[PDB]
């Protein structure tokens, strides 16, 4: 998780809280970063009744830090991997399952959704946000298209959302609910912006958020080249010293 | 402002997806405010019931009209001169069942004003439709050209050319705002991702002359255009080998009632 995300989560919790449904004693399955920033914000917008909040991750060094770390009555931490085989003791067992700023990072979007209708119990509610277009993504394009680096990121698909530069999102994304066998399937995209007032601080982001490797030595040459491309798209103001950045991004409301 | 290929093709899909969302009562009076290019007609008769009374197709463009009134003739459509962003003539208030606008509002930098002239033009449970552009690689083609020590000077004047929602995060939350403040009902706003590719830089090329608004000594246009043209290498949205150009626009879709 990172500030983007949060911010992400409250607007995304405030804009549909109010819609979604929790029956009594909901059951609620959450995949996130496990680490607790966003999970502790979308807690504060659960119903008080609810059961069990689980809440899964794929590492399972973070699974195991959150279980001896964090604490509140109605959660629960599990390795889950939503691209892998459900173990069969979630399989129906949950009535609300979400998902905040995660689903761009997973490549397979149909194996993913089928996982989440197949967690879900009858007349389970799903609500997921993730990522399309962004200019961060575009920038790691531009860096993926010089000379120099173009080499060493040539899995650019699986780093890029599956739905960075498709035509209406929305629509591929509704047609996989629809084969999953959803129902009352609702996908909004939105235009976000978002705007750091520390070069920096976007600076260890990057770091944080690259997946391709160059040697330890050119390492910096390659963030250096990486914030060139920022400037490249001109959405550095060098005079105040921020960033503004655009990203699109789909809310996926729908029943089982 | 001018509809062309990507413009079609938008009306296309938006049309279809929200063609059983819109509703005609019978005998509708139906303005619509684009291009006086009759392909408005040709789209929207595919959704339009055959009862329909009278299709107003407007432009702020005299000329436009002009050709319309002399080639294109339904017996139900008629053209006019408006100006959205103006004042309605006494004679158009209130008389509308339904007001259609397509890739037409990023142009008008009096949002509201346009919003309450649509509010005004339509009769008690009148519907609209409008879809507008928001971001788009074209705008930031611009921006990027703007930015430049030789071109800046004649560019400052860009917020009346960008989309007014070009910048702002929740465009669609905007939108939903002013058409509250102003009283519509049932309101929807979705905003979408799109994606056109052109297979032709030279009708590209022509295109970006035709939208460019900003002047320059008339013996650096050439220089200037080759500029535009390069911010689209700078973006990287051009595919050199097959000769073709991949831009994204977000658009806006308003569907809301009188």
């Amino acid at each position: 998780c990172n500030d983007v995300t949060r911010i992400d989560a409250i607007e995304s919790l405030t804009e549909y809280g109010s819609k979604l449904k929790f029956k009594p004693k909901a059951k609620v399955i959450e995949v996130g970063c496990a680490d607790g920033s966003v999970s502790n914000i979308l807690f504060q917008h659960l119903p008080k009744d609810i059961e069990l909040l689980l809440s899964c991750d794929k590492n399972e060094k973070a699974v195991q830090f959150a279980k001896e770390h964090y604490k509140n009555n109605k959660t629960a931490y599990r390795v889950l991997d939503i691209e892998g085989d459900l173990p069969e003791d979630l399989k129906g067992k949950f009535d609300n399952f979400i998902s905040l700023m995660t689903f761009h990072w997973v490549p397979q979007q149909e194996k993913a959704f089928r996982n989440v209708y197949d967690l879900l119990a009858e007349d389970g509610e799903c609500f997921l946000t993730l990522k399309s277009y962004s200019h961060i993504y575009h920038m790691f394009v531009l860096q993926s298209k010089s000379r120099k680096w173009g080499p060493f990121m040539k899995n650019m698909k699986n780093f890029l959302s599956p739905y960075y530069d498709l035509s209406m999102p929305d629509q591929h994304i509704a047609k996989i609910l629809k084969n999953v066998g959803f129902k009352n399937i609702d996908v909004r995209s939105k235009q976000k912006m978002y705007t750091f007032k520390n070069l920096e601080k976007f600076r260890g982001l990057m770091i944080g958020v690259n997946p391709f490797k160059v040697p330890e030595n050119e390492f910096e040459n390659y963030i250096d080249d990486l914030m060139e491309t920022a400037r490249t798209l001109r959405i550095i103001d060098e005079e105040n010293g921020t960033l503004s950045f655009l990203f699109n991004m789909n809310i996926v409301h729908c029943t089982k």
